[PDB]
């Protein structure tokens, strides 16, 4: 009966290799009921933490934009008994020169109130309460009075002021032509401080043509004709301060430029700054606005 | 009889039930392993945007910090305009009503002037780059100063200004003279605002004291003696809303307010208003700064 | 998850132990059904060789038994004429030395009548075709009748036969009286020429008894009083030959005990031969028989 | 969780059934050890019945041997004495008449000497005893010696005696001539007592030769010639009972007919009876023997 024990032996060591295998996997299915619970433990407190974050950014943009509403009206108080007081004076017997004296204040004053307007503005902007005008517009008017307020600062820094409103480029759209005029003036005067000699020259395209609507391309650019080898890695340097400025947002060429940006970006277009060094840089504006 | 068989075909008959069973054991198996991947692609994902969203917030606090900053040097560059032509014109020759006109439009543009002087400090403080000097000084002194100075204010509106600091009062302390007087100036100035007559009156009491250190709670209380129901109504009124500008931060009391809050935590400190119908209400700030 | 591809490798690593534990237990199975095919062989090989064997002892015993019968006929038929011729010779004149030579022939062939009556008798019994009569008869008078048959033999040897049956022996049986008679005459006949002198003694007693039965022993002594030293040996000598004879049963004593030994063992009986040295050597014979 | 808790349960369902089926092949190796136990128990209870059956067959061949040769001395005893006294008369004064009585008695008596010789020759052969004699013959010789003896049995019965060794037949063997000559005797003896009339013709014949050995056939037939249709049916008969009893073995034509069947097989030969209506019936013997 030799072979008769190995039968009754083989079954009860393979049946002894089925209950060592199965308490091996009984403690991978104990080890699976802990791995899950710390899994869906973390994905429900990482899931309060973002809930939390999110709250905290949406309560620091509301009080960041009722700060500066609140400081927009704190300095507009004293503004307007500066901006008053001068009227007044203005309409007083004085000399010649104390009357250029007073149009000094004057201006710094009207210079002020368009800083604090701004400062209003981005506040505006910054809760998204702002409410873009809908007015039938001359777009070759727009950029022609944009340029005739910064021609006295580009004829101090010895600049010539170019327009060109093509013959395709459709001119009678509809939007807001004041803040449209804002966005063209802060470009242009920056340009105008970016360069030191030569023309600044703005152009006026069209990109894309409906029935109904108008995509609109318009630079501002710094041709740089004439400039030393100095100024122009001068000028290059100020257009790629602006194209950071531009993404980073914290004011760093001005708060005009980043509400540039804002307002830009609320008519559903783009801004940004190109360069070649044999052409000199530009800043650009790209905008969807329907015709009248 | 015929037992051989049965063991031969039972072992095949158990056989067949394990890959039945594990058909249904894999189905499981392969549920566990996208089931444990959904858990470890979410908790990975939500981790990331913790760390973004924390970067975000950190960043948005060093842009506002550095826009006030920006927003501040605007301002002053048109605002010292102002200011130095209205000194040229007051050393010129006007009538007695052209130089009244002069002095007001002075004292609006030195009002803007601290308000912006307020915008870059805050903007130090939002960026923790606000160093406090440590410098010996008399706490009697220092509020008799700070009332000084406010004097003018309080006597444009009738009012009187006292100060009190008890015999056990310890004033001879040590740390920021000049941002604990501009704390006081800030409270003096807005409880001047806030009645129509009566007395503003500070005390300094002594809450807790060791050898090295002095516990003080400092009060601007508007007592409101002589004041009918209409301008009683409107001192509380008045006190609630700086209350409400003091948990809530975003300047709607004045900047410097806000200052006023950020500086006496910086220092260890509190802030608060406290009213009782027939005692009028106040300004306190509780604090401790070592002594000599 | 890591413990995930442990479950699903497991089961493939626990069924390949299977696969290859199956393969050395189909090696058992294959095994058993060899080994028990060559017991179940071997169970019915020695079987038939229990039936061939059996079969051939009976034809062993009907072939002795026919052979035996064979042999008296055909001592019979010359041992007959012998017989007859010698009573023809009686019947002539003769002198007294003649007639006594006639004498002894005649006690020879008688003799030798009586022989081949017991090799039919032997042949009869070797058949089991000797059927046992059923008649009522006396123990006493059965065992006294045998010893006046050989009190002629008893007394040429200067020898005595007693009897004794006692009291509580049961006498009123039935069975065979004329074997039972034939078993005692070759007892007592060959106790007769076993000893040189004093008695033979027949002993009747109840060993065991029932309302139907009665078991009983039947003793054949020599007691042996006054034999000399060489006459105890030599009487000692023939009752251990006899018991020899007894177990081996090849005719060595004559075939008188052999049928005697037959005979009894038919009847459900027992036959042996008892010794101590200071009592004589006997016979004895143990049977059951009913009761009158 | 609802496929976690499945993987928990499908493990203890599916060892519920391993359980459940190791009980079922549990039962199946305890009925094995049952069943293999009872094949190697009667596999020994009959291996020891076959030891003791093949013990038993032994003994009772050397008993019956034994047995025999004590007959055969039981019978010599009164035999002997016959003989003797009978020879004592025979030397004694008696008439023609008693002498022919007494040479009946002699006959008779020396018949049956032969008679329990043969039981003493068969109990040699019976127990394996008997040795052959190797000693160089002439067959004619023999067989006209064998028909010599046997003419005065022949001419009582008016028979004529034959002789017939063909010219082919090799007479010069080796072997036992005595216990051939015994076989011939008997069976020629045989033959007489068969036939009431004719001839009984003995034929040595070879049947297969080699350079060392000689193959033949020896007949002893009784030819019938003038026999009546009675005597015809008679002779039949008594061959046809000799060919029984030369199959059975138990000596019903007589022992020396037995012998004869065990010398010539004890030569390695065979013995048997033919028969023809119309040519009577004869013995035949067939035997090889080696030549010189
Ligand atoms: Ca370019
Ligand atoms: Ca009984
Ligand atoms: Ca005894």
């Amino acid at each position: 009966s030799n072979e008769l024990d190995e039968l009754a032996s083989g079954i009860n060591r393979m049946a002894e290799t089925l209950q060592s295998a199965q308490e091996e996997m009984q403690h991978n299915i104990d080890q699976a009921t802990e791995d899950v619970r710390q899994n869906l433990e973390t994905i429900e407190i990482q899931n309060i933490e973002l809930d939390l974050a999110r709250k905290e950014a949406l309560e620091a943009s509301r009080i960041k934009s009722e700060f500066l509403a609140n400081m927009s009206h704190e300095i507009r108080t004293p503004l307007n008994g500066i901006l008053g007081f001068t009227n007044l004076l203005q309409k007083s017997e004085l000399s010649p020169r104390q009357q250029d004296y007073l149009t000094t204040i004057q201006k710094s004053a009207e210079s002020l109130l368009g800083i604090i307007n701004e400062i209003l503005d981005f506040s505006k902007i910054e809760a998204g309460k702002l409410v873009l005008e809908n007015l039938p517009f001359n777009l070759r008017d727009l950029i022609q009075d944009a340029l005739t307020m910064l021609a006295p600062a580009a004829h101090e820094k010895q600049l010539e002021l170019v327009s060109l409103v093509y013959r395709d480029t459709p001119i009678q759209l509809q939007g807001d032509p004041q803040r449209l005029k804002q966005i063209l003036t802060n470009l242009v005067g920056n340009a105008i401080k970016f360069t030191q000699g030569g023309t600044v020259a703005v152009r006026a395209m069209l990109e894309d043509e409906s029935d109904d609507r108008a995509q609109l391309r318009i630079s501002v650019q710094d041709t740089g004709i004439g400039l030393s080898e100095e100024d122009q890695q001068a000028l290059f340097k100020a257009f790629s301060q602006a194209d950071n400025s531009l993404s980073r947002q914290a004011g760093g060429t001005g708060l005009g430029l980043v509400i540039s940006k804002r307002l830009i970006e609320q008519m559903g277009g783009e801004i940004g700054v190109d360069s070649t060094p044999g052409e000199g840089a530009e800043f650009w504006i790209s905008l969807s606005l329907p015709k009248s």
